[PDB]
């Protein structure tokens, strides 16, 4: 049976929050993932607040009535706009990956100046730089917006020779700086490390804050006796509001995760 | 307004968890209590050392702590559950930090913890570990001799070179890729504990960690600091105020630090 397991929810636009998950599954092998991704309505990031925060409730309640024990908002858009209020009314521990990152920077940084890719709307949130200066009031923190960086993903063509142009051209600008360390301030971002690093080169510290999101996750499921104890058969779930072929193609590719159980669904 | 951050430790070992924490949480002010005249704390009943530890405890929620840190391995396996449930603010201690920390670090899931006798004795590490993934390997070694090197000031000298290396040996025949110092003076010894083990193995200073944990925890509820403005740290031991203070003044770069003498239980 799967009746004493209870999952983990994650949800985000599209497949950015499948970064979080491929760092819970190293960090917690036990714990069983239920993940939403809202593809028929990404892009959040040139979204309005309100409306970000309406969408994110969906999916919460969405994955609320399927039973999970925990909810991360896997989604920086999203955090920005709802977290608080999500982690207010749900009575399940409730976490975003924009404190998570903001810890991993300030960590990486030799010089603490701090660079922060993200969308249109999580740059204009200042999110970061709220985080990061609430942590240190001396650092650095300069944000840059990559409106293209979620198509090319979701187009699943973040290794082609066209994400290696988009990069490039987006980030030209970090190179008149003195920054150290970039934070991929869209969970998205990750899936074009390998470029962003090569880009960056050897001198900047590019973070992908999945593994520390799931360093929290396993903080407070241990905190709160929430870890799952059961020898019981894992049963991961992936739900989507696009086409599960493509989400599937992208997904295999990033975990490794051959049997995969990925269903269309409807919200709104 | 502001609240410290507590720590408690049998000892002077907490302070590298403190360094952490003026390293990754700069706006917090700290309030340390080293039970100097009581340590060590692993050879005493499990009930004892609980007792201890919650006579510091009081001592510090008295002065106004918003987190507690059982920054002591022996004393987080023997009294955190009931600390936690007892207490309204945020109780942590390091071994579920270095846990997690090494099940980040690994590759190939054979971890080795070394401790003092009365931590490794305690399964609390294999117990934390397990709990988090059931097929880890776990190699438990005791290295009696690490606390009086790091205590004596001989941690990077010929000297700590020797022990460490003698004391470490058996790991050598294992794959163990990762090594959590489950003590925390160890990490004083890190830079030679690394050069022994080699380029491939990840060792941990469950301090960073700590530290992270603390700044999630206080994110978490809403009681991160904005400033460093009026910082004001104390700490406070049961024995000799400058024997700590010269120890402390060093591991933190803390050079104008002010060390409190205390009087607990009896
Ligand atoms: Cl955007
Ligand atoms: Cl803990």
């Amino acid at each position: 049976s799967n009746a004493m397991k209870q999952a983990i929810g994650f949800i985000d636009s599209g497949v950015g929050g499948l970064t979080v998950v491929r760092e819970v599954l190293k960090q917690l092998p036990h714990e069983q993932v239920y993940y939403l991704g809202d593809t028929a309505r990404c892009p959040y990031g040139p979204r309005d607040k309100e409306e970000v925060a309406k969408f994110t409730w969906e999916m919460t309640n969405f994955l609320v009535d399927r039973g999970i024990k925990m909810l991360v908002i896997a989604c920086n858009t999203a955090t920005a706009a709802a977290l608080y209020d999500i982690r207010e009314k749900l009575d399940i521990p409730v976490i975003g990956v924009i404190q998570p990152g903001s810890r991993a920077a300030l960590k990486a940084t030799r010089n603490n100046k701090i660079g922060v890719l993200g969308t249109l709307g999580t740059v204009e949130s200042m999110a970061y730089p709220t985080a990061l200066k609430g942590l240190n009031r001396r650092v650095e923190v300069d944000s840059l917006a990559c409106p293209k960086f979620v198509s090319v993903v979701e187009s699943g063509e973040y290794k082609s020779a066209i994400a290696k142009k988009v990069v490039a051209e987006s980030l030209l600008p970090l190179k008149s700086t003195k920054i150290d360390t970039v934070i991929l301030g869209c969970t998205h971002y990750p899936l074009l490390k390998p470029i962003i690093e090569n880009f960056m080169g050897d001198g900047v510290a590019v973070i992908n804050s999945g593994e520390e999101t799931a360093s929290e996750v396993s903080a407070l499921l241990d905190y709160h006796n929430l870890l799952d104890a059961t020898d019981e058969e894992i049963e991961h779930r992936f739900f989507t509001t696009g086409s599960t072929q493509i989400f599937k193609d992208i997904a295999k590719d990033w975990l490794n995760m051959p049997d995969m159980t990925v269903e269309h669904i409807k919200l709104g």
